[PDB]
């Protein structure tokens, strides 16, 4: 392995280059070139003498059409002098490859790195780990690190040498050997020592190649050339096509080969620099110091605490952190930026803060001043300060917000100064910053909201979480000024837990999100467990003792968020049952186990499964367990057992949850859920056929893959159904999107509530209306001795988590109690006037760095800055009649700036070369608002003004600009104003002024002549069709837009927006039933003004005539826009409905006026829908009486509504005889055929069967279109519909279906069984033929049947039945417990007092008594073809053409009417109940409001068919006879039988 023969003198010419460019977008290239000479002398066997002298360099920024390898002549260059400390250093050889270098006192570490690169360019391996061929792999080292390389050796032909003689300058050493070539390829995925700074495969495509020429092998090596080439491909904005390039090269070539003349001087100050990898330094020491590690391992022969590699020391809480790669830390010759003295750190920060504060008042010019970039520069600058400097700056600012006036208008700049300084301190993320925050809070400069907002942003800003940092944070957490308050305390504890988790709990978080390589939580530091877990344990126990809900929620969430298995031992005395706990707290504890599944999936899966198995637990807990269980990748056996259990499980909610979650894992196709898709598909054949509604628990996973950009976007949404109301209780929402190995952080939401009904009742209590009137309902409840259920406390959560902040808001009863007081206080606060100034500034950061192959740092950044600003005076005046008058003078602004940059930094010149793209968004709202709301009259009048002094201000600005830059690091200014920055305006650029006429708005869009996408989307108002089509809009190319306001000559004419509302009940002669003509006509009102009572009355009258007991509604809207061309607008709607007969009508009226252009347009609509068969319950299998459904739609429009294009659209439906055959040959038909033979009347099964019996198959839609343009539009729509995947392709036939007649008919057959439909389309222009619950009458799952010998409950229970002579209570409402006092009871609400009393006649008939608040009704059966109807002890007649109404204050109390063969009805609108009887059977219909608030024979109405046998004493029953006996009044007309049974039941023991 002999090489570098002793006594000889060599000489190698040195060339190298490093360039940064923007890839395919342009050809400009920014970078430097280097020239030098290297002389090596063979001093002895193992020590060589070297020297690098004659250093020159030049900087280049020019177009390179040929490529980055183009030779540039020295005449075209601008050579400089390289600050190289040319001294006779030395190099030593160790049995082959080079081992270590020697440097003198003139040791700037960057110079040593460059020398290391030059040395390592000579690295060769003649042997492995004649024979011209050879190949193997070696674990070699270089400047970048010790990554492995692949070798390849082969001789080089003479033709190549003859063609290109440069590879072999002087060939006279062929001798007995020849010339070879070596190719080395290095991969970076397997290394030993690495240098990097990562914060925030990973879109980092690296490469390395070499080429060395040789002489006679293994005995006379004689290196003669060496070329290394490296690339780095990176995406700028994390969603791009890799246009970011950083390229490098190093060149060596032999020049001289001759005898030594004079030995080089010996180095007098040995400074061993170790191996060839990059080495850090100290950025603050006045005397140069380096951290070089010399392992000196014997080797030979064939994280853990070890020396490993040299790392920078961990900084303290007072000293600044030490980094050796960022521009600010090693810009000035490897030292900190302020060491130069040309910049003073404190003064620069002061000027930056003053500029930012001053420019933040004139918000319309934020984009042109680059304020947000200035904020980022200030944050970077303050990342280098120490504690004394920030303290001195705070003293020098002469600012203290405590002395400031919060609502003053004079000290706007001072308040802005405080705000910007506070935001910068929050975003700095260093030890001194946290010390400053501790000093602020401890002495009391930020009391509650500011402090909590500050600590909500800490967990996602801190750079290096050290041990002493966390210890100080804990010491602050143990301060009385933080614990006693609530919102600050919860924010601080959550931030503590999150930072602990990130810093130590997850090793992946340590390795990825933090720069471990540049800085080396020790394993021996077991302080976490002992110091922290007992703290949270003890304080959670104390909070549980005190019975304080927000504290319990906060501390459970924190202990869950720490994410370690010890939380299981923490919780096991809680979940098991040793400590009492509410359902809300239990579900929060179960949901808190989310972080444990992502770290130790198996143990969390076991715990969640064990929770799931139990059935006696609450359904919300089980549901949440299911959702957490199927995010763990279970095996096939688990899911098989899941599906098997689905069928046999009684709980509807859990079944719905598991079925939905299993079924939702199917449409996915992506390499992260792929392994579970097959298992999901292998389960359907075990699932239950029953399909559940939407009010129950469900799951949904969404996928959106874009193979063009390799973008994966997800969404998870879960909810647990509520047992009291429609609105679900719990909600989850996650938007994690990953494209590669690095992804944007996840966004999560979690909302929870104990009970929706209780929450609404407490929130709406601010009405000052406590019920006092007592009706018969409370007497009924008291005599039955009804005890209400034990009330549950109200609790709630709301958590938001995203890139910026982590927030948490635990609810309580006390907070909702305090809400009205704060509302009132704010009400008199805004009585006269109140100024405000609110600013939010949050940012996101990510920096990645690693040395290049030329010996220079490479830094990549990605910043986004978000601003939200409000300012103005708001005044309100509230009156007891709700005369809510508000005047506001606000200004609104929103801006965003995202910028990604790639490049490198050269320490010896303090310069920075960058290529990247940045974008700006900006919106401004200088508006005045006047709001007058008068709620008794339904008026909602707005007035909007253009704010004075903002006649011509920017309203919109979007600009995307790519650039290349070459800027000094000492200067602290935005790069847009630097001289070296060059934008890349495309060659073919044209401007554009969108408004062709001088309208109120101006738009100025400029871009390249190409980009036809935006060039058509933006300005082309002609092709305004299929224009939006949300796409990416090629955001990687130059664009800039701006929209001003052209309003000049300040105007006092408001833009108004009015609204109204009304209702009425139609009087006697209008509903004469002779006014219903089969076809309607649109009505033209006599009055066409805005918000007119006459039009409302006319429409309401014409909408309800001919319908018995019909209610008409109306909604009137007005919009007014003044200016050079006024635009009035009138819109009215009307509709009718009645509970007696299915006969509804709709009407509309639209009209806009243009007083300047004299343009008037109108449209009138009149429609009706009727279903021919009257509502009926029983099967009535005799005869058919086939169902019918006809409707009419009529429109008319033009300058005058009456005279103009009128469309007469008529429709009709039908049921085919094939469905007669199917119904006559179906299961349910025979089922209740046998039942009616037995005598069953209103059972559930054939209620569903008659529901099917009232089904419609054929559809006959016809429309007469007098406009050919409408026909053409319909033809275009038909072609578009035929373009769909499922729709068959049908074209225009030679013979049109119809000629001279305008009509399109569509019909779907019945034999398809609604699996798919066939739709025929017959237009005069095109003919198309396609290839292959519902309407219900007075029946739903809600109702409760009460038949002669059967009983169907609210929730679906059946049991034997037999009544008696004395009254029984069917449906009742009972009073509850006062939330304020656990002794007093509240009263029945005025609009929810109902009692229903039944009876069995001695002759088999039935009697009905209903207590409707303060009224009573009795239904004597009789034998007069209808049960006798007495109202309040007075007789009323019910006939075919009359009906009973009780009307008060234009509201309906109850309706009595005759229907069917022997049926009469009672539907209470004010009470939301319905009843029907025939003297032999009664069925009861309720509303959703009565959930968990009724008790009687029907049941408790809880969507549960298991616990509907509960008595007044809240005791479950076990025999229908026992239940019927129990729920029986014993007042009068009763003796024995039921009385004896009730006496025995009282004597006996229930359950
Ligand atoms: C690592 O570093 C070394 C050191 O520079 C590089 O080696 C150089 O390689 C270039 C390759 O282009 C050499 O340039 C060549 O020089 C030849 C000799 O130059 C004499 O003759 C020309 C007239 O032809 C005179 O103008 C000049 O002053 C000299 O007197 C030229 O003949 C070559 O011409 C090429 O282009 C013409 C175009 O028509 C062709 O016809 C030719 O056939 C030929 O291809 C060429 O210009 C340069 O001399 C080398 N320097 C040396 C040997 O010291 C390595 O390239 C570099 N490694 C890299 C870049 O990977
Ligand atoms: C409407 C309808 O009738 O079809 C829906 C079918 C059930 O059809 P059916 O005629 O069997 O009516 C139910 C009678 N019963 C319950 C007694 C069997 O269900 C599907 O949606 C498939």
């Amino acid at each position: 392995q002999h090489n570098w023969q002793v006594g000889n003198e060599y000489t190698y010419l040195v060339r190298s280059r490093t360039l940064t460019s923007l890839g395919d977008l342009s050809d400009v290239h920014t970078g430097i070139l280097i020239k030098a000479l290297l002389t090596v002398q063979a001093k002895d066997s193992n020590v060589l003498a070297a020297k690098v002298w004659n250093g020159q360099y030049a900087r280049v920024q020019q177009s390179m059409p040929d490529g980055w390898e183009t030779e540039i002549s020295d005449q075209m260059l601008e050579l400089r002098d390289l600050p190289i400390s040319g001294k006779p250093f030395q190099i030593r050889m160790k049995h082959g490859l080079i081992r270590d270098l020697i440097v003198d006192r003139d040791v700037p570490t960057w110079e040593v790195n460059i020398l290391k690169s030059i040395v390592g360019q000579l690295q060769v391996d003649t042997q492995g780990e004649d024979e011209p061929y050879a190949s193997f792999k070696a674990m070699e080292d270089s400047v970048g690190g010790k990554c492995e390389v692949l070798y390849d050796i082969a001789p080089l032909s003479d033709f190549v040498i003859h063609r290109s003689p440069e590879l072999v300058p002087m060939p006279t050493l062929k001798g007995d050997g020849r010339h070879m070539e070596v190719i080395k390829i290095k991969n970076f995925d397997n290394c030993d020592q690495r240098i990097n700074y990562h914060f925030g495969g990973k879109f980092f495509s690296r490469s390395s190649t070499s080429r060395i020429v040789i002489s006679e092998s293994l005995k006379h090596f004689t290196i003669q050339s060496s070329v290394t080439t490296s690339k780095m491909m990176v995406s700028p904005r994390l969603y791009d096509r890799q246009n970011g390039l950083v390229l490098s090269r190093m060149n060596l070539t032999l020049a001289k080969m001759e005898k030594t003349s004079k030995p080089l001087p010996m180095v007098d100050n040995p400074e061993s620099t170790g191996n060839l990898v990059y080495i850090y330094n100290n950025p603050f020491s006045d005397v140069e110091e380096r951290r070089v590690s010399k392992t000196a391992m014997n080797s030979n022969q064939i994280s853990s605490s070890e020396e490993n590699d040299f790392w920078q020391p961990k900084p303290t809480l007072e000293d600044a952190p030490q980094n050796s790669l960022l521009p600010n830390f090693v810009g000035y010759k490897g030292k900190h930026i302020g060491k130069s003295g040309k910049v003073d750190v404190i003064n620069a920060a002061k000027e930056l803060i003053f500029q930012i504060a001053n420019e933040l008042e004139d918000a319309s010019n934020i984009p042109v001043h680059a304020t947000l970039e200035k904020f980022m520069i200030l944050c970077n600058l303050m990342r280098t300060m120490n504690r004394k400097q920030i303290s001195e700056l705070e003293s020098n600012m002469q600012i203290s917000p405590n002395e400031l006036k919060p609502n003053d208008k004079s000290q706007v700049i001072k308040q802005n100064t405080w705000t910007v300084f506070r935001d910068a301190i929050t975003q700095t993320g260093t030890g001194p910053a946290f010390l400053t925050i501790k000093e602020w809070i401890e002495r009391g400069t930020t009391k509650s909201m500011e402090a909590a907002n500050i600590m909500s942003k800490l967990p996602k800003t801190v750079r290096t979480p050290t041990d002493s940092y966390i210890r100080s944070f804990f010491e602050l957490l143990q301060n009385p000024k933080v614990s006693n308050e609530q919102f600050l305390n919860t924010a601080a504890t959550l931030s503590f837990c999150e930072m602990i988790h990130n810093a130590q709990v997850n090793k992946r978080s340590i390795h990825n999100n933090y720069p471990v390589h540049t800085f080396g939580t020790s394993k021996h530091d077991n302080s976490l467990y002992d110091e922290y877990i007992p703290f949270l344990e003890r304080e959670l126990r104390k909070a549980h003792q005190e019975k304080d809900s927000p504290r319990i929620q906060t501390y459970i969430m924190a202990l869950g968020m720490i994410g370690e298995p010890k939380i299981l031992s923490v919780f096991e005395p809680y979940l098991e049952g040793k400590q009492q706990m509410t359902v809300f707290q239990r579900t929060l504890m179960v949901g808190s186990l989310g972080k444990l599944t992502e770290t130790n999936p198996k143990l969390a899966r076991s715990v969640l499964y064990k929770i799931y198995l139990n059935t006696m637990e609450s359904h919300e807990v089980r549901c949440t367990a299911v959702f957490l269980l199927m995010k763990t990748n279970p095996p096939l056996s688990m899911l098989q057992r899941m599906a098997e259990f689905t069928k046999l499980d009684t709980n509807r909610q859990v079944n719905s949850a598991v079925k939905s979650t299993i079924q939702s894992l199917m449409k996915l196709k992506s390499p992260e859920w792929k392994d579970l898709a097959k298992k999901a598909r292998s389960v359907n054949h075990l699932l239950t056929h029953h399909e559940y509604d939407y009010e129950l628990s469900r799951g949904y996973i969404d996928e959106k893959i874009l193979e063009n950009q390799n973008i994966i976007t997800h969404m998870i949404l879960n909810y647990v159904g509520s047992e009291d109301s429609v609105i679900p209780r719990i909600l989850y929402l996650t938007w994690y999107s990953s494209n590669g190995d690095i992804k944007v952080p996840s966004t999560k939401v979690l909302a929870m509530i104990s009970s929706v009904k209780s929450f609404m009742e407490l929130s709406l209590r601010s009405v000052k209306d406590r019920e006092t009137i007592i009706s018969a309902a409370e007497k009924i409840a008291e005599e039955l001795k009804i005890v209400p259920e034990e009330l549950v406390p109200l609790e709630g959560n709301l958590m938001i988590n995203n890139k910026y902040a982590l927030k948490f808001f635990p609810f309580d009863k006390h907070i909702l109690d305090k809400l009205p007081t704060l509302i009132s206080n704010y009400i008199e606060a805004v009585k006269e006037g109140k100024f405000m100034n609110v600013n939010m500034l949050d940012t996101y950061e990510s920096v990645h760095s690693f040395p290049t192959e030329t010996g220079l740092p490479f830094v990549y950044t990605f910043n986004v800055i978000k601003l939200t600003k409000t300012s103005g005076t708001v005044q309100a005046q509230i009156n007891p009649d709700f005369a809510f008058i508000v005047n506001s003078n606000l200004r609104l602004t929103f801006s965003k700036n995202v910028q990604g940059r790639v490049g490198f930094v050269t320490p010896f010149e303090h310069r920075h070369f960058i290529s990247g793209i940045d974008s700006n968004l900006h919106v401004y709202a200088p508006l005045k608002i006047s709001l007058d709301v008068n709620t008794p009259k339904g008026n909602m009048q707005w007035k909007i003004w253009p704010m004075k002094g903002e006649e011509k201000s920017r309203l919109f600005h979007y600009s995307v600009v790519p650039f290349v830059s070459n800027h000094d690091i000492l200067n602290l200014r935005p790069l847009s104003m630097e001289k070296g920055t060059r934008p890349m305006i495309p060659d073919d650029n044209t401007s554009l002024a969108l408004p062709k006429n001088e309208g109120p708005f101006r738009l100025n869009v400029e871009t390249a002549k190409t980009n036809e996408e935006m060039w058509e989307l933006i300005d082309t108002e002609k092709l305004t069709d299929r224009l939006p089509y949300p796409w990416t809009m090629d955001n990687e190319r130059y664009v800039k837009v701006d929209m001003y306001m052209n309003l000049e000559g300040e105007q006092k004419d408001p833009v108004i927006f009015s609204t109204s509302f009304d209702s009425k009940v139609m009087t006697r002669p209008d509903t004469d039933s002779e006014n219903w003509t089969p076809k309607m006509m649109a009505v033209e009102p006599t009055d066409k003004q805005a918000n007119s009572k006459t039009r409302r009355q006319e429409m309401m009258r014409e909408a309800g005539r001919g319908i018995e007991s019909a209610k008409s509604y109306v909604v009137d809207v007005r919009v007014h826009v003044p200016g050079e061309s006024e635009s009035e607008t009138v819109l009215t709607l009307a509709w009718s409905e009645s509970n007696v007969e299915s006969k509804g009508r709709l009407l509309g009226f639209w009209r806009v006026e243009m007083p300047r252009s004299n343009a008037d347009y109108e449209v009138c609509i009149g429609s009706q829908i009727m279903v021919s068969p009257e509502t009926l319950l029983s099967y009535d299998e005799k005869m058919d009486q086939k169902p019918k459904m006809d409707f009419n739609v009529d429109i008319r429009y033009g300058k005058n509504c009456g005279k103009g294009e009128r469309i007469d659209m008529n429709g009709k439906l039908r049921q085919s005889p094939r469905l007669k055959e199917l119904v006559g040959a179906t299961s349910i038909i025979k089922d209740c055929v046998e039942d009616m033979k037995r005598g069953n009347k209103i059972l559930r099964t054939c209620q569903k069967a008659v529901v099917l019996s009232m089904l419609l198959d054929e559809v006959d839609i016809s429309m007469e279109v007098p406009s050919d343009a409408l026909i053409a539009l319909y033809s275009q729509g038909l072609f578009s519909l035929s373009e769909i995947d499922n729709l068959d392709v049908s074209l225009d036939v030679s013979n049109p279906k119809n000629a001279g007649k305008k009509k399109i008919d569509v019909r779907a057959k019945l034999n398809e069984y609604l699996d798919k439909a066939d739709v025929i389309v017959n237009t005069p222009i095109m003919d198309a033929h396609f290839k292959d619950i519902n309407n219900v009458f007075y029946e739903d799952e809600t109702s409760c049947m009460l038949d002669k010998t059967r009983a169907q409950t609210f929730d679906g229970k059946d049991y034997p039945l037999r009544l008696g002579p004395c009254w029984h209570a069917v449906m009742t409402t009972y009073p509850r417990i006062n939330p304020d006092n656990h002794n007093e009871k509240l009263h029945i609400p005025k609009d929810k007092s109902v009692s229903v009393l039944s009876r069995e006649n001695e002759a088999g008939q039935k009697e009905v008594k209903v207590l409707l608040g303060s009224d009573k009704i009795k239904f004597v059966p009789g034998t007069t073809s209808q049960p006798e109807v007495f109202v309040n002890g007075e007789k009323i007649v019910v006939s075919r053409n009359k009906a009973y109404q009780k009307v008060e204050e234009n509201e309906i109390i109850f309706e009595i009417y005759k229907m069917g063969d022997r049926f009469i009805g009672l539907t209470s609108d004010k009470f939301d109940v319905s009843l029907a009887l025939d003297g032999e059977r009664v069925m009861l219909k309720a509303s959703e409001d009565y959930r968990y608030s009724v008790r009687g024979l029907c049941g408790n109405f809880d969507h549960d068919s298991t616990n509907d046998f509960v008595g007044p004493k809240n005791c479950l029953f076990r025999k229908p006879e026992h239940f019927v006996a129990s729920y029986a009044l014993i007042s009068n007309q009763c003796e024995g039988d039921s009385l004896n049974v009730a006496k025995s039941l009282q004597d006996h023991d229930c359950i």
